[PDB]
Parts: C-alpha cells; sequence; structure tokens
C-alpha cells in the first residue's frame, strides 16, 4: 500500500485546523510521490471521498500547463513580452487581478495573469486545446478503484465560443477532481511524462506518456518557482530549506495550493483545497498556502529529504 501513515496524519491534521480557522465547508489533500505517482495521503473533511468525487473548476491550477504547452510548441519564448491588458470577446471581460500592462512568461505565471494565459492558449486552435486537456487526463475516468469517481468535464470543442477557449485557459468551463488535478502535475515533476497513478508501492515509474519535452517541463518547474518568492501570488506556501514550484488558484468559492519540491529535483506534489472559507481570506494563497506549507515541510522531513539551502526557521 503505497499510503505513509505519518503523511496521512500530518495531512489530515493540517487540513482540519485550515477548515477550522477559515470557517470552510469542507476540503482536501492529496500528496504524491512526484517521481512515481503513488498515492502517499489522501485526507477528507468528514463525509465522501470528495478528492475522488468531487469534480471542481480548476481555475489558476490550471495555468502551468497552458504555459507549458505553449513554451513546448514554440509559440512562446522566456524572452517575449505580452500586452497583459484587460480586453472582452464580445460581452464577456477576460481580466487579472490588476492591470498589468506587460509581463514576460515568468511574469504571468508569477502574477498569475488569466490575460496572458488566455493570449497563449488562443495561439492554438481550439481542437489542439481540447486534446491538450484531454491528455492532462480531463474528461478520462481515473479507475482509482472508488466508488463515485468522477471523470471530470471537457466540452466538445466545435460547441466552444472563443470566450470559453479563454475561460478554459485560466480554469472556468471544464472540470476535474483533485486527483486528476494532482496527477496532471506528474507531467511537470516527472520531467515532461505524465504519470498514472497507484496505490500500490512502485519500484520504478510507471509506463506514462510524454505530454512536454523534458527541457520544457524543467523550465516550467523553474518559473513556477518565483510564485513562492516575493513578487509571486503563493509566498504563503515557500518551505524553509528548499525552493517550491507552486501554483496558486482561488475558483469563483474553492481556495486551492498545489506544489511540488524540491523544484529542481522534485519528489512530493501536495495539493490542497478548502471549499468556501467565510473567515481570514478567500484567495488560495492566503488559505491553502499555510496548510500547503505545513504539509509540505512535514511530509519532507519525514521521506529523509535534505533541505537544498541552509534553514533560517
Amino acid at each position: 500500500l503505497s499510503l505513509d501513515q505519518r503523511i496521512q496524519t500530518l495531512a489530515y491534521e493540517e487540513l482540519n485546523k485550515a477548515v477550522e480557522y477559515h470557517q470552510a465547508k469542507a476540503g482536501t489533500v492529496v500528496v504524491l510521490d512526484a517521481r512515481t505517482g503513488e498515492i502517499l495521503a489522501l485526507a477528507n473533511t468528514p463525509g465522501r471521498n470528495r478528492a475522488v468525487t468531487d469534480m471542481i473548476e480548476p481555475g489558476s491550477a490550471i495555468k502551468p500547463f497552458v504555459i507549458a504547452k505553449a513554451l513546448d510548441a514554440g509559440k512562446t519564448d522566456l524572452n517575449e513580452r505580452l500586452n497583459t491588458q484587460p480586453y472582452k470577446i464580445g460581452p464577456s471581460p477576460v481580466r487579472d487581478t490588476h492591470v498589468y500592462p506587460s509581463l514576460d512568461v515568468r511574469g504571468i505565471m508569477q502574477k498569475s495573469s488569466n490575460v496572458g494565459t488566455s493570449k497563449l492558449s488562443a495561439r492554438f486552435g481550439a481542437e489542439e486545446m481540447y486534446d491538450f486537456y484531454h491528455e492532462l487526463g480531463i474528461g478520462v475516468r481515473m479507475h482509482s478503484g472508488f466508488p463515485g469517481e468522477t471523470a471530470g468535464l471537457l466540452r466538445n470543442w466545435r460547441r466552444w465560443r472563443p470566450i470559453e477557449q479563454a475561460t478554459m485557459s485560466f480554469g472556468y468551463g471544464l472540470q476535474l477532481s483533485l486527483l486528476q488535478l494532482a496527477r496532471a502535475y506528474t507531467a511537470l515533476t516527472h520531467d515532461g511524462v505524465l504519470l498514472p497513478l497507484s496505490f500500490e508501492k512502485q519500484a520504478v515509474a510507471p509506463q506514462g506518456k510524454r505530454i512536454f519535452k523534458e527541457s520544457t517541463a524543467r523550465e516550467v518547474r523553474n518559473l513556477m518557482v518565483s510564485v513562492t518568492e516575493p513578487g509571486g501570488t503563493g509566498t504563503a506556501g515557500a518551505v524553509d530549506g528548499f525552493d517550491v514550484g507552486a501554483k496558486t488558484g482561488t475558483a469563483r468559492h474553492v481556495a486551492t495550493f498545489i506544489g511540488f519540491a524540491p523544484a529542481k529535483n522534485p519528489r512530493v506534489i501536495v495539493a490542497v483545497t478548502i471549499d468556501e472559507p467565510t473567515a481570514h481570506g478567500y484567495y488560495g494563497g492566503v488559505v491553502a498556502g499555510p496548510p500547503f506549507k505545513k504539509i509540505m515541510g512535514g511530509s519532507l522531513n519525514i521521506l529523509g529529504i535534505s533541505p537544498t539551502k541552509p534553514l533560517t526557521a
């Protein structure tokens, strides 16, 4: 069995604390081995196994994949500075939390730009993006063995409005479970190769499939470190002793924080969702960042992973 009881206990405890402090309705945590896809912990607030049953709009948590795909296909590179001013398609606005007049690709990641991510997605055809989301596992049942398991939702590309391609690129109009979303992060941690996920210990990485070039995955992991450093949306999830690649999400009300460490050679993925926080903040960084921090730091300690930089706390 892949579960690690010390990690399971940590996850469950830190999750309940966050749910309490933010007066939230529920929450879920998934912790994966970043190299093999095996599940190290799966925790829920009382009730159904929300990690497998509940499809969510991933919001900003999907942005690293769109950025990665644009890089991978040569539709952008690390030098381009994009106009990130808010816009409309017909009556519907596409805008960020702030008006950034322009951003390079690092900034689009760091600042979590809906505008920037949508312009990258728009360099692909609707069908191309549809197959990409499908490739990530969206709309595909995992057959984890749990009852009630959702396949998620991926609407047929022929039906998409232009605005819908945009909104999907920043995480609305498609849906997947927290487990499906955590799995998608293996494509970043396992050097471009998406892993299946397992409840049994894996001697080696199982049969996966390549989504991105290895160079692309490495570059994106590095961009995601900017999220947890000053200037990023996810500084609450920084972990002492380590560089952490992460992404915040605040789905219109679900607060999400997902990331991995060590960023250069990842060992652990931690994914946290807190459903309808009503006290002490709304945003993924503020609400889900603190439990992520504690579960990641704790997990790395539990698994005996040495810090890559000196401790200061």
